[PDB]
């Protein structure tokens, strides 16, 4: 059923995306990790920052409403492009990617009250690009947060 | 299958423990094995000052000695940050999720930017206070919860 369970979870997620008119804010897919929600950087953060935008709070609440209806563990993954960052607040792409996953989880737990034990923050820096970083188009899609719904 | 792979993990842990003994590192790190793989445990005070995620200069010798050991094996590495239940809300770290993740990231950045270990071998992981060693009732238990674990993943 792990095969059927994964299909049924992905259909439930895609049904939630459609019923809530969220297609332009997020996509959903399945891979070896489980069912993954992909959010581009622009719907969550400013450039080079990890603070959840105020206009992102409605989207994250809508995701949290879906997440409360399932028991699976959640892994929030942060990613950067290969562009160098080196500020006081984010001394490398490792810190930036991990701070973005952390900011999403802090929203889910502190303000939507989902149980903290359901979450793990993961930072990949630029080690998992979609394709590459040779163009501005390609670097843009690498700046993304992925919410992994693990197998249960 | 597993017995071939668990006996392999047994030999890796023995190698790690021997590396710790031979380099006089017992007071600065321990090693263990569990379902994740072979894990190096470093208490926060050998890496960071209180409430910060910047690697201390005096930790760089230990991280170099760890990097030399990691260069001899191909395994993927997961660096895990852990906090206690003490709340933090500063400019650089709005909460324990951020602090734990930044501490894992600072260790990895040193490995990749200073020791030349390939970035593709690492992932940074933050657990906040969701994985204590025992509890957060006493000062000694809260202290041991503030730790970094370097997980040598299976092959």
């Amino acid at each position: 059923k792990q095969e059927d369970q994964q299909d049924q979870l992905l259909k439930k997620v895609n049904t939630y995306i459609k019923d809530n008119h969220l297609k332009a804010q997020m996509t959903a897919k399945r891979d070896e990790r489980g069912v993954v929600l992909v959010l581009q950087e622009a719907v969550l953060f400013d450039t080079g920052e990890a603070k959840v935008l105020k206009n992102a709070e409605t989207l994250l609440h809508q995701i949290a409403v879906l997440l409360q209806t399932i028991p699976n563990d959640i892994q929030v993954e942060g990613h950067t492009d290969s562009r160098n960052i080196s500020t006081y607040r984010y001394p490398s792409n490792w810190e930036l990617s991990a701070a973005r996953a952390s900011g999403v989880i802090q929203y889910f737990t502190s303000k939507e009250k989902l149980p903290s034990k359901r979450f793990i923050a993961v930072g990949y820096a630029d080690t998992k690009p979609v394709k590459d970083n040779k163009t501005n188009e390609h670097m843009k899609e690498n700046r993304r947060v992925e919410i992994v719904i693990k197998k249960s």
